[PDB]
Parts: structure tokens; sequence; C-alpha cells
């Protein structure tokens, strides 16, 4: 009998032929097709059959019909109470307040309270109660009836629900009980869901010339997978149904709309419902509760600790003192622009979502509150700072300041705790929605009970202590010196004469903004910082006082192993006693270390030695199985040292010992654990390999080869194969066990499939080991017990391979595949399929099958289908993997599915625990009570949670998913999510999904899978990660945002931190140059004068730049040591120290990314160098220079001078390909690009304003530097030059004569030649100019060449933007070509710099190659893979690279020369340049004395 665990027993309360004559009738009534019908009443079947094993019959029936259709977790009764009986504002008012609720918890009269919901809770309860069994097997009948034959509709689930609703309800009227005309076959099929597929592909498809091809249509109109459950969700979305007279679906009777259903056009009901276009307005709306807290705190700290700013006529050395309602009213502004965050978050929010669907009339009123709120906020400190106090008052400021002060300390709170979608919400309570998102699904979050929840509440108070209380004094302290001193005092200097003398006199104020951005984002990095600390803390903590001690020697755990291996993995105590507990123990860890040995992975005198010594095996059993030396140790814990090491992954087995020590749920007998399944997806992957891989060597010379690799790299593994291979021997049998040998070492399907194919294996011997009475009742017949044990392991697992494409695989994957189900014969495959039309030409037809290894060949050599589906057209529309597992989806059996990839790998020693991972579901060991019970009410219900995901780590409050309830999540829509465009992930989404909806994710811990930026971050913006900020609590909220977007965000708050930091040590080191300097100490009283008369005291400045360097170190300290850690292994680093052309391709990319900003950061950190000595920036010297230079002592065949010389030739060669080479989303890349250019030129040019004021000389008028347009003449002039040469070539070429080149043959290479040498010297050239324009000083120069680079750059992309967005063509071609040029000379001279920074290292490892031994280590340490050389001719070659070195060495003197003779000319020359110009350019070049 298929199915012993529902027929055998006579307490079912009906039989197989009801079962059978209900699904007949409803597939006769219907017009189901007649193929599914089958396949659905077998999965029934096996669900009835999985489920009764550990109950009785009467309540499987019951407990499927709860989860399916009736009870409290089915997602059913969740769309009835929500869609029909518009109760959606109750369950939200029930969510929120269950605490108050849940408090008081440890028939005419229905119509008194027929509004509130529990008198409906009250009658569904009581209707569902009054049920009889063949009306509950009636109701899950057609629900599996409906969903088995849908496709892609599967993927929205209140779609299905409402064809589920009207088919019941036509199905129950007494209209369709009289008619006498069966349906026709397939018309459910075609007439309801054919058209919403269609609709489906028309939105993405289009149908031109006989084929389809994509559209080219951005995101914020197409329609998806989401629009239609959203419009289902709602009861005013279901009133837009339009029939094609122009009626409403509606306002027809109940049991008539399956057909005017048919008859629905979808074209004018479906819309969009969230759009998304930005990616700051997302970021700015979703978090906004970090930047409340981060801003308000900040705020109120600088305006405390900055009394210099309010205080009125400040004196030097008389310090007068203010009031305190100045502190007060300014803490209360801090106050003030808290709210004001708040309200610019609503704004972006109104922005987010459409107009007038269901959340339209909650925003207004929010935005009033919020404006009130505001309003009461700022008013009285208007007034107070607005001084009606000033002049005359009563003792009445103080006390309404610190009224003011409390009130915005109360708003800080308020505003920093409460979710956003959640206000005010308890005020409305009228009419209209008071919710923006469907309450039932989009939030409905699993409380956290127990200790968990008081753990995360004091994780999180504790760290936002800390970093309170250590930022305060820190920064607080160290700001408050400065910021006086630099306000206090002003400079005196002569400027320049087009707009006088402004900027030197306001200068020391310029340079506080940037210390205060600095600080700023300072501050990010900080609470980051403490967050890690503090959880890892806790973390140890928690492990330390668990109770398991680390100090124990494992030998304890070893010899520890028998007693908890048999309580754990063998033995159940329901058993009754019959065998002494040390036979079983001995069974399976012989089976287990002859498993192992099977591999041949052990040598021959360790097999013997581990394993249990049974020589007299057939005598009595009990003389024998004596414990062997590994399983009891000596008296001494490290004294076995012979062959008790079990190295080549032997040892580490030894982690499954390990594991045994966590705690472990007991298991269950074998007979009553449930089914399950394993999916897997495949699409164009590899299968056994065929004898041109295993018998060919590689394209090099031995290099690398994996034939060679198995045969050489196999110390003892290739020995132990060839000396039990050869004993066993075209020779055909020989030629497939190679094949088979070599697929189990490399990557094939064959591998996964062998790995996995252990199920059946430990699951047969748990079931002998474990009951004893069969194998003495056969006694001899090995065939009935290997025949009850095969049946017992078919029964209990299923293996399911979806193969996309088996019609066109090919000639010989074929035989491989036929080959594949020889060997498993319980295997199965699912299929595509296609058969031809029978009519006018159309699309063709597509099936999908399912064959396993039991029928017979056809005609044509295939074999038979079981089941055959016809589907709605082609599947694939989206990545293959998600469609290709929702075609497949339907074939799967049992409760549990387990989803694995396709190079995953298992041991028979992990397949051992499967039933103790499958208790962590908490169904197994669980009571039984009657869900329809009239006592009972929802607070006081134990199953209204279910865990869904339960994934084995190797978390993040969302893991990826191992095991999956298929009950849960089939019925919410499909296992992963199918989205092109959208939904990359299926390992996030999912779990995100599956949170939103309300169910549970765990973690397990005794179990290991078998298992090896900014792209994603701009993707991630989506309706999942608006639902869930905008509505989780505090605590959760906190601990989601700083594990997936926090991280993203520290990433990118560094850089901007270092580009500000460069840009203030430009200004101040300036500064600091520019003027003298006064003496200080450490202890100096506040009131005394200054020993050198007319100083500026500017010593705090620099010791700020030491402070933060110190600070941007250990931060870039803490979050960089754990990849070294995690990286580094080397044999656990020694026992962790004893217990304490290559070029090009490299050149081009790393160079672009990171030196096209590491050039001119190093440049600013030189001229800050050179301007004023600091010790930090010897520190800030060394992380540059290896951020440029790693590249390039991590390649090695760059150490030998014929090599660097073909190198060379390559790199000039290659030089001129990728300069011709590298010769939606457009404007606002332009706009990023224009905006922060302008900033950085405007700092730099304020900074080189200021170094030419030649401040601290006294002299008359008249006697000012012109220097503002001597920079723009030294940017400008370099681009008319280089266009001119440009104009010349393209008009020759244009006039195109007879004669074109009078000295030339060919004209295009020489031209272009000409034109770049000519750029790149006026270029130099130009470059001395501007050395030689000013005094021949170093460091302003190096200020104004910084300063030109910057404005060239920013009116290039000025250009560039303006050019983008028939003379149009010409000017473009003009445009780029003078674009091209010029980042042709940058990278000339930043390759050549490069090569020059190169040339002292080839010199130094010469012939010996020393350094070239240590990298070929270092290499080695991390990865060996070295070739041989080849000697041909070698006098070319030899020529050629002479030929290139004299020029490299020419190049190399030309460099030195054009910066060297400037410094002689300057050592030369006499001091007056240019006396004689006068005018408005008058002392253009620098007058120095």
């Amino acid at each position: 009998e298929p199915y012993p665990a529902w027929t055998a027993d006579s307490q079912s309360p009906v039989s197989i032929e009801q079962i059978e004559d209900i699904f007949i009738d409803l597939t006769n009534r219907l017009g189901f097709q007649r193929d599914s019908m089958r396949n659905m009443f077998d999965h029934f079947m096996v669900l009835l059959d999985s489920r009764s094993s550990r109950m009785s019959p009467d309540q499987a029936l019951l407990s499927l019909h709860a989860d399916y259709i009736g009870g409290d977790t089915a997602n059913y009764k969740k769309w009835y109470f929500a869609a029909q009986l518009d109760m959606d504002d109750e369950i939200g008012f029930r969510n929120m307040s269950l605490g108050k609720l849940s408090r008081k918890a440890r028939t005419l009269n229905k119509i008194e309270g027929d509004n509130s919901l529990e008198a409906a809770d009250f009658r569904w309860k009581a209707k569902m109660n009054q049920l009889s069994p063949l009306e509950r097997v009636r109701h899950i009948a057609l629900y599996l009836l409906c969903w088995g034959e849908a496709n892609q509709v599967r993927f929205t689930a209140e779609c299905l629900c409402f064809i589920y609703k009207c088919a019941l309800d036509y199905l129950d009227s007494p209209l369709c009980q009289q008619r006498q005309e069966p349906m026709p076959e397939g018309d459910f099929l075609n007439r309801v869901i054919t058209p919403i597929y269609h609709f489906i592909r028309n939105q993405v498809y289009e149908i031109v010339d006989g084929r389809f091809v994509k559209r080219e249509r951005d995101h914020n109109k197409i329609v998806g997978y989401d629009d239609l459950n959203q419009l289902f969700w709602y009861p005013e979305g279901i009133a837009k149904i339009v029939l094609e007279d122009g009626t409403k679906l509606i306002e027809l009777p109940l049991e008539e709309r399956y057909l005017r259903l048919g008859d629905v056009v979808w074209d004018d009901v479906f819309f969009k419902t969230y759009k998304e276009t930005r990616t700051w307005l997302h970021l700015v709306t979703n978090f906004n509760r970090i930047w409340v807290m981060h801003i308000s705190i900040f705020w109120m700290y600088f305006a405390y600790n900055s009394p210099t700013f309010y205080t009125h006529n400040y004196q030097q050395l008389v310090d007068n003192q203010p009031l305190a309602a100045y502190k007060w009213a300014s803490c209360a502004l801090g106050g003030t622009v808290a709210s004001l965050i708040q309200i610019v978050a609503t704004l972006c929010e109104w922005s987010f979502v459409p107009r007038k669907w269901a959340g339209a009339q909650h925003l207004s009123r929010r935005f009033w509150f919020l404006c009130i709120i505001f309003g009461i906020n700022l008013g009285p400190i208007i007034f107070v700072f607005a001084y009606d106090k000033d002049t005359v008052y009563s003792t009445a400021a103080h006390v309404v300041a610190a009224v003011m002060f409390f009130v915005a300390v109360a708003t800080i709170i308020f505003f920093s705790i409460m979710p956003l979608g959640g206000l005010f919400t308890s005020y409305m309570k009228k009419s209209t929605r008071r919710y923006v998102a469907s309450q039932t699904f989009t939030a409905a979050f699993a409380p956290l009970h127990g200790l968990d929840r008081w753990m995360s509440y004091l994780v999180w108070v504790t760290v936002f202590a800390a970093k309170y209380s250590e930022s305060y004094y820190f920064l607080v302290l160290s700001l408050r010196d400065p910021i006086r001193i630099l306000s206090t005092t002003a400079m005196r200097c002569t400027g320049e004469y087009w707009w006088g003398a402004v900027l030197c006199k306001v200068q020391p104020k310029i340079v506080l903004g940037l210390v205060i951005a600095t600080d700023f984002i300072l501050f990010f990095l900080d609470t980051y910082l403490w967050y890690i600390i503090v959880n890892t803390i806790f973390s140890v903590g928690k492990s330390f006082y668990l109770g398991i001690s680390i100090l124990t020697p494992w030998r304890n755990i070893f010899t520890r192993l028998p007693k908890r291996i048999y309580s754990k993995i063998l033995a159940t105590t329901d058993m009754e006693i019959k065998y002494k507990p040390k036979v079983l123990i001995s069974q399976v860890w012989n089976a287990i270390i002859i498993s192992m040995y099977r591999e041949h992975l052990l040598a021959i005198d360790h097999v013997q030695k581990l394993l249990y010594h049974q020589v007299p095996s057939e005598i009595e059993g009990k003389r024998t199985l004596r414990a062997p030396t590994f399983f009891v140790s000596q008296d001494d814990n490290n004294f076995e040292t012979e062959f008790f090491p079990r190295d080549s992954e032997a040892e580490r087995i030894s982690f499954f010992a390990q594991s045994l020590s966590t705690p472990i749920p007991e298991p269950l007998p074998v007979d009553n654990m449930p089914t399950f399944t394993v999916l897997t997806p495949h699409y164009a992957e590899r299968i056994l390999l065929s004898l041109r891989e295993i018998i060919r060597e590689d394209d090099q010379f031995s290099r690398v080869t994996l034939l060679e690799y198995l045969k050489q790299l196999h110390p003892v593994e290739w020995e132990c194969f060839v000396k039990d291979t050869k004993i066993l021997a075209a020779a055909p049998e020989y030629t497939l066990r190679t094949r088979i040998w070599a697929s189990l070492r490399s990557q094939t399907l064959y591998r996964t499939i062998s790995g996995f194919m252990n199920y059946s294996r430990a699951i047969k011997l748990l079931y002998r080991v474990e009951n004893p009475e069969i194998v003495q009742m056969f006694g001899g017949n090995a065939e009935g017990l290997e025949r009850e044990l095969e049946k017992m392991a078919r029964r209990k697992f299923k293996f399911l391979v979806s193969m996309q494409r088996l019609a066109k695989f090919k000639p010989h994957e074929l035989e491989n595949a036929e080959f594949l189900l020889r060997a498993y014969p319980d295997l199965q495959i699912a299929y595509l399929d296609e058969e031809p039309p029978l009519t006018e030409g159309e699309e063709p037809r597509i099936y999908s099958a399912l064959i396993d290894g039991h029928c017979e060949i056809l005609d044509n050599g295939r074999r038979r289908p079981k089941f055959r589906v016809q589907l709605s057209g082609n599947p694939i529309l989206g990545d293959g993997k998600s469609d290709n597992q929702n075609h497949a989806l339907i074939f799967y059996r049992g409760e549990y599915i387990q989803l694995i990839d396709a190079n995953q790998d298992n041991y028979l020693e992990e397949c051992l625990k499967i039933r103790s991972v499958l208790a962590e579901f908490e169904e197994l060991n669980v009571e039984q009570v009657n869900p329809y019970a009239p006592g009972l009410r929802y607070e006081e219900q134990t199953t209204n949670h279910p865990v869904a995901i339960v994934g084995a780590r190797e978390k993040l409050h969302y893991g990826h998913p191992d095991f999956i309830n298929a009950t849960f999540m089939t019925t919410r829509g499909g296992v992963s999510k199918a989205q092109k465009g959208l939904h990359l992930n299926e390992d996030i989404y999912a779990g995100m999904n599956a949170m939103l909806r309300g169910g549970r994710i765990k973690h397990c811990e005794y179990y290991q899978c078998g298992k090896g930026g900014a792209g994603m971050g701009e993707q991630m913006l989506s309706r999942e990660y608006y639902y869930l900020g905008t509505q989780l609590p505090v605590d959760r909220f906190l601990t989601f945002y700083y594990a997936h977007p926090g991280f993203h965000l520290n990433n990118l708050f560094i850089q901007l931190s270092l580009q500000m930091f460069m840009l203030t040590l430009v200004n101040l080191s300036s500064l600091a140059h520019e003027s003298i300097m006064c003496i200080y100490d450490r202890n100096k009283p506040k009131t005394d004068v200054l020993v050198p008369i007319g100083c500026y005291n500017f010593q705090p400045a620099v010791d700020w730049v030491r402070r933060y360097t110190l600070s941007i170190f250990i931060v870039f300290w803490i979050a960089f040591v754990p990849i070294v850690v995690q990286e580094l292994i080397e044999r656990g680093l020694w026992k962790a120290t004893q217990r304490f052309i290559p070029f090009s391709i490299l050149y081009s990319r790393f160079a672009g990314s990171a030196i096209y900003m590491g050039a001119r950061s190093m440049l600013m950190l030189l001229f800050g160098t050179v301007a004023h000595w600091q010790a930090p920036l010897l520190w800030f010297w060394a992380s540059l220079s290896s951020l440029i230079f790693a590249p390039f002592v991590f390649n090695p065949h760059q150490f030998a001078w014929e090599d660097f010389f073909l190198d060379y030739r390559d790199y000039i060669r290659w030089l001129s390909r990728g300069n011709n080479q590298y010769h939606a989303h457009r404007t606002n890349l332009i706009m990023a690009e224009i905006i922060p250019c302008a900033i950085y030129a405007a700092g730099c040019f304020i900074a080189f304003t200021f170094i030419n004021a030649q401040t601290g000389v006294k002299t008359t008028d008249d006697d000012r530097v012109n220097s503002v347009l001597r920079i723009i003449i030294c940017t400008l002039a370099p681009i008319a030059v280089n266009l001119g040469v440009l104009f010349f070539c393209m008009g020759m070429s244009c006039c195109s004569g007879p004669l074109f080149g009078m000295c030339c043959k060919k004209t295009g290479s020489v031209m272009a030649g000409i034109a770049h040498g000519v750029a790149v010297i006026v270029h130099i050239a130009f470059f001395i100019v501007m050395w030689v324009l000013e005094s021949f000083n170093f460091v302003r120069m190096l200020i104004g060449v910084v300063t030109c680079i910057q404005c060239q750059r920013l009116i290039f992309h000025c250009m560039t933007a303006l050019m983008l967005t028939a003379w149009t063509q010409p000017s473009r071609e003009l445009t780029a070509k003078v674009i091209e040029l010029s980042e042709f000379a940058a990278d000339f001279v930043l390759g050549h710099v490069i090569l020059i920074c190169q040339l002292p290292l080839i010199i130094i490892p010469k012939i010996d190659k020393f350094h070239s031994i240590m990298l070929f280590w270092l290499k080695p340490s991390r990865q060996i893979r070295p070739p041989i050389y080849s000697l041909k001719q070698t006098r070319l070659r030899k020529r050629m690279v002479k030929k290139y070195c004299s020029l490299y060495f020419l190049v190399l003197a030309i460099f030195a020369g054009c910066i060297i003779g400037p410094a002689v000319a300057s050592a030369k020359i006499h001091k007056h340049i240019g006396d004689s110009l006068d005018g408005v350019v008058h002392n253009l070049f620098q007058p120095i004395n």
C-alpha cells in the first residue's frame, strides 16, 4: 500500500474512494485539465500520510484545514478579513496595543457588537466548527486544484485567493448542480489564466516581424508582479474591475461572477503603485531617526561650548561674561532644527508614493501637526532671542529659557523614538484610512519574548551612553580652545587691488567651518566604532557565562564521545531495552569509518587502528567490540602521538565531534519523521567529463593543468586510489571508471548528486540500528531486509532535479543524462517539452513533464513521462533560476524543502542529524488542541507566528535560506522572487518578505552547509526598505540598520572625511606659513601677556591636526584589522604566535579608479608638508603611497631586465592603443560631478589668493599683487594653444587638396603624433611659465599648479556637460578631441612619473633577483603558479630592447633637465623682474622686495 499511515488504521474518517470521487467530481464540474488532477491527488495523499504519522488520523485533517483555509495561520483568512470585511485599521490597532489587552488574559446579541472585529472572529470560528470532514476535504481539494494549474499568477497570491473565492461561490450556487453538460476540458486554464499572462508579457515584450523583442522604456511606467497584489489588497481596488460593456464586476450577484471574470479586460484596471526615481530622497525618508539624534545632539554640544558667538564686545583681557538666556535659547534652537528635519522627511515621503491610492488622506494631517509642533517650538525662542529682555525685563527670561530648553529635550526624545508611519494615528479614528500601508501584510512583526528583549534594550542603551559621554569629552574640549582663539583674532594684510583686502581679513574665520565639518563626519564614524566594540564585548561575555569553558583539552571530549553520541544520534528513549548500549554505537562508528575509508582518504595503517577491532565478528558479539586507543585515552591528555594525527582533511569529522558539544534537541523515531524533498536548478552546467579533458594537456608547458594537478598534488590520495584500482584489473569498463573517478574530483553535477544521495543511506542505517525486531524476524533473508529498508528509504525522502532544456541538450549530454538516470533509479527530472502545433501558424504549445528511473523506453529511445501539464506560454521571462524553480515547483512532495546550489557537497557524517535539524521548526513535539474552540480568544493563543526559514549558520537579522517551510511559503507566493530589474537576490528579499508578513527566522548552530558594493547599493532602494524603515520599533530598527546599510554608509563617510581634511590642511598650512606665531606652554593662565608683542597664537590648530590624525588612524585600524585576521591563516598564524602586458590592464583599471584622486591628494599633501612641517604628516604619507603602489608589488613577472624592456615596448604600444580606446543617468552624474569640483576649486583659489597677500610687512597703497588674472591666464592659454595646432591639422585635412603632407609618406599618424607632442610640450612649458611668473618660489608654484589643475578639470567637466546636453557634429568632434588630448597629456605624465618612481628599484635585485625570490615566496604563501621559459632567436629582440631602453633613458633625461633648469636659473637671476610694467597690470611678477 502506497500510504500505510492512513489506510492501515481503521480510525480514519474517510476512505480513498470518497477522496477520489471528490477529485473527479470537481474536475468534471469546473473543467480542470485531466493530467493535473492525478498529480494533485498524489500530493494531497502524501501530505495526509506525512502529517498523520505522529498524530491520529482525525487530527491530521483538522490541522491541514486550519493551516490551509480557516485557521489563524492561513492567508485566506487574512485576505478575507482585510479585503471583504474591511477591518485593516482594527488589526492595526490590535497589533500596536497587544500588551494592554493581553494583561487581562493571565443569536441577536451579536448584532450589538457588529462593527467590532471580535464578533466577526467569533462568528467565523463557529462557522468553521460546524463543518464535517467531507466539506473540509472538498475545500482543500478545490484550493489545491486551483493552485496546481495557474503557472505564473502563482507569484501573486491575492489574485489566486480572489479566483478561489469566486469559484467556490459559483460552485455552491444551485445553478451548477442542475446542469447536464460537463464543461469542455481545459476551459479554466485558457479562459481564466491566459489574459493575465498576456498582460504580463505585453507589458515588457513586443512583437515585431514574427519574433518578440524587448521594449526601450524606464521602470517608472511598467507594471509587474506587485501592482496586481496591491490592487487586490484593498476593497476599493476590487471595485475598479470593469467589464467589456463598461459595467463593473461587483454589480453582478455573488454566484455569477465566474464567467464575466473570463470576460474582463485587464488593460484599464492595473496601474503603478510605487514610483522610485532618486537616491537621496529614499535615504532621507527611510532612516530619519539616526540623523535626528546625531544632528540635534551635535548642535546642542557645539552651541553650548561656543560662548563667544553670542558674546557682545569681547575683549582679550577683560573677558566680559554673557547671561544664560542665550545658551538656553541656542539649545532650544537645536530642538527646532530636529522638528525641521522631520518636516523635510515627510515632504520627501509625500513625493515617494502615488496620488490617491489608500494613502492620500493621512499625510496632510501629519504635515499640519508637524507645522504646529514647529511653531510652538520656535515662537518663544524667537521672542527671547529677539530680546524683549535685553533692554528691560522682569526676572522671567531665565524661567522661560529653562522651560523652552526642557521642551526641546522632550521633542528630541519623542521624534527620535517613535516611528514615522505611526505618529498621530490615535487622533483621527473617525472616517478614513489612518495608515499608509496595509497593516495585515506590510507591517506584521513577530514580538520578541523572554530575555532577548531585555538584552537588546541593554545593549543599545550601553552603546549610546558610552558614545555620547566620550564624544562630548574629547570633541568638546579639543574644539573649545581653538574656537575662542580662532574667532578672536583678525589679520592685517594688503591683499589685491580689484576688490580690496576683505578675504585676508576674514581668512581665520574661513578656517573654522572646515574643522567643524570634519568633526561632524568624525561624530558619525565614532558612533559606528562604539557599536562594534560594545557588541563584541557583550558576545564574548555571553559566551563566557554560558557554562562551556574552552580551557578543557579536547581529549576529554574525545573520550566522552560515546555517551553523548549514543544519547543524541542513535538512542530514542521510547524503544524498549533489548540490547546493551555498547553495540549500536560500535555499529554506527564502524559504518561511518568504513564509509570514510571507501573514498581512499586514509592510509592502510590508520583504518584498522581507528576501527572498533572486531576480528571475531561471528561468535557472540560481546567478547569482541573492545574500545580502540582513539575512543579511550591514556592517563595523560596529549599522550598519543604515533597515529593519532589523522591529517589530510581526515581530522577537520573532528568538527562533527566538536559540534556534538553544543546542546542538541532529542531525536525522534524514524517511523515518525516527516518526508521532505531536495530542490536544485540546472541550466547549462556540466556533467561527468569525457576522455578529451582527462587525456589532454593544457595550453601552457605544464602550468596550472588540472590533470597534472590531481596526478601530482595528491600525495596520499592518488597512491591510495591506484593501489586499490590496479587490483581491479578499448577497455570500455576501464574507460567509464576513469570518467567517474575524474568527475568526483572536479566541478560536476555528478559530484553533487553523489554527495546528496547519502540521505537514503543514513535513513536506512538509522532504521536498521534502531528497530531490533525485523532483523531477527527475517533471520537470513537478505532480499527481504533490503527490500523493506529500500521501501522505508523511498517513503521519507525525494530528490528533484530541474533541467531547463532536454529536447535540444546535446548528442552526448543526452547519453550522460541517461547514464545518470540508470545509476540512481529514484532520481526524478523535470524538463520543458514542446508539441508541434495542430493549427495555422501560431506560438508553439509548451508543456512540462516529469520522468524517473522506472519508465520503460519508448519507440524513439526516450522515456514515457508520468505527468504532462500544459503551460500558458513560454515561462522563461526572467533570469532562469527563479522561473526554472517556479515551473518545476508543482512536482514537489513532503512538508519541508531544502534549497541547494549546483556545486554543494554533503558528507554522511552530517546526514545523521536531519531529524534534529528538522525539529527546529517547533512543530514536532507539540500537543494539538482544537483551533475552533469557542472558549479561547486571539490573545491567549500560542500558535500565531510560525517559523518560516531555518538556515544553518557557518545573520544580520535576515539570513539566507537553507530549509524552508513549504506550506507557509508556497501559499504566500513562490520560494524565490522573480524579477530581472527589481529583485536580483533570492536570499535577502525572501527573508525580508517573510519577516514582513509575520514569519520567524531562526539559525542553527550544530549544522554546517556545504559551501566555500555600490552596484547593489543604488539598487537596494526599494519598497521593502521603505516598509521596514518607517514602521519598525526602535531597537529592531537600530539592529537592522547598523548591519546591512550602515556598513555601506560608513564606507562612504571616510572618503568625504579625507577630502575635507585635505582642504582644511591646505588652508591651515597657508595661514600658518604666511604669518608669524607665538610662544606657547601647557599651564599658562589665560590672563597674562604673550612674550612676543604683536604675535598670533595659533598652536591649538596644529594640535587639532594631531588629534584628528590619531582619531582617523585608530578608526581605520579598528575597521581594517578583522579582514587581516580572517585572511591570514598560516596554520593559525603558527598557533597565533604560539598563543601570543601586465602593466596595461591593471594600470587602466586601478590607475583610473584610485590614482585619479590619489595624485591630487598627494600633490596637496606635498604642499602642506613643504609649507609647514608636522610630525603626523609622516604617517599620512605612508598611506597614499601604499594605496597607489599596491598593484605594482602584488604583480610578479616585473623583475627582469629583458622582461622590463619587453614590458616597456608593450607599454608604449598599448599606451597608443589605450589612448585611442579611451578617446537616464547623464544629467544626474553631470550635476554630481560639477558641484563638488566647483567647491573644491573655490577653496583652492582662496588659499592661493591668501598666500600672495604679503601680510606682516608694512607698505603703502598700490603695492599689491594681481594674481587673480595670472591664474586665469595660466589655466586658459594652454587650451587655446592646444586648440591651435589641432585646428591647423583639421583645416588641412578638411581642405584635403591634391597635396596633403609635403614630407611625410603617411599623414594621419604623423599629424596625430605632432599634435600630441606639441600639446604635452606646451603644457610643461606653461607649468614652467607659472613657476617663473612668481619670484622663483616653490610653495607658491605648488599651490598655483594645484589650482590650475582643479580649474582645468572643472571647465572640462562643464564643457562636456554643455556639449552632451549641420555644425553640431563637428563641434562635438572638436570638443571631444580637446578633452581627449588633455587626458592624453595627463595620462602620459602620470605613466612616465610612475616609471621614474619605479626606476631606482629595478637596479637593486639585478641578476641575483633576491627581491624576485622574496616575491615568489610571498606569492607561494598565497598561490603558487609558475611556468618554464622557451629559447628561440634573440637578435632582433635584443636590438629592439636596447633601442627602447635608450629611448626610456632619453625621456628620463628630458624630464630631469626640464625640472632642473629653473632651479639654477633662479639661483643665478637678479631680483628685479618686470619693474617697467605699470598700469592695471602692475607687478604681475611677485614683488620680492
